[PDB]
């Protein structure tokens, strides 16, 4: 998964995730959404299990953007939490949550949550 | 520029220590000792956080990510929280967390628990 | 088992107000009126609880679902609250929820809320 | 609007299988039998959908739930789906759900599961 992670993604959205994943568990690279507001690539970083079961089950991650860059700052941070699958069509597939900063008011509606499909080819 | 307010030592409702540096980039890294579950003594986090939040009384929004590998035990998950740091008198850090398990193809349903935990600068 | 335990008032932690009625066969019936949000007076709720639940000491799960129109509002959304009711002096129904709006395909990606209420039997001041 | 579209059998991507009528009031009634976990035959549900949905292009938002008992196994949990129909000749229903099981406190922190069905006509 230390190769077979490291590389760039692309999901469902046709979003860009460039990873590398390092031999000590971490996970270091940029985000580029296709939507919301955002341009242009944002830092990454996140973990990994760099010694997975040897079962057949998948190999767990999760990593976080905060959305601020040189052009834009939404005020917002998204973290993925999943898993990589090898294999001929690897796959991460991933569960996220988007926090928005708010003023306490506001806080009740300041999470989305969603899912996002990664693989090595861009749809 | 919440640098210091987010910087050090924070404590969630289980008991959980959270001990964080918050760079000047953006950068979130410490450690994370769970109080509950398959869990003994420090994990490496890392993360994010907004370093230029808004001026309008808005939290600051950040993340981090465990995965739950260590000299000790490894659980073969990892546990993302999404949040908003929130300063003042009592601080609070109010998240929402993703714990995802490595799983079969026949158990990625089951793969994921959700929850929210409050961290404080003072511990229960 | 909890039916007369979960039947009634209850309150979260933003002054939303929970009207439910158990039935003996599972069925969760009542109102819900947010403190919060595109919302104004009371919704139909509908629901499911666990009618025989764990003798151990575990809660009781539940959950329900509010579509946000009435007859004075539509926010075409739909919030399904999903938890446990725990019982005892300090009774509570711990929930997490997703708040989904109808949104177009290029806005589904940000159609879902999630958040976490909890209610009790005595509102907040 | 969409009584007669979200009304029938649909099939999610495990081979679930969700049986619904919807009523003109906004009720949602039927039958789960999910294809995996701790269950056999069907379920009762009930649930709500938006009746009066906007006329932009929007999907129709929706919720339901069913709690695991039945006249063969009781799981003291209960799922709630939150989503959205969407029409036309490939008729949708995306959701997200929340899994709770009963726990005691101390068990608390790891009682929900989160993840996503999406629902057709036809089944897998």
């Amino acid at each position: 998964d230390e190769a077979g992670i490291t590389g760039t993604w692309y999901n469902q959205l046709g979003s860009t995730f460039i990873v590398t994943a390092g031999a000590d568990g971490a996970l270091t690279g940029t985000y580029e959404s296709a939507v919301g507001n955002a341009e242009s690539r944002y830092v990454l970083t996140g973990r990994y299990d760099s010694a997975p079961a040897t079962d057949g089950s998948g190999t767990a991650l999760g990593w976080t953007v905060a959305w601020k860059n040189n052009y834009r700052n939404a005020h917002s941070a998204t973290t993925w939490s999943g898993q990589y699958v090898g294999g001929a069509e690897a796959r991460i597939n991933t569960q996220w949550l988007l926090t928005e900063g708010t003023t306490e008011a506001n806080a009740w509606h300041s999470t989305l949550v969603g899912h996002d499909t990664f693989t090595k080819v861009k749809p």
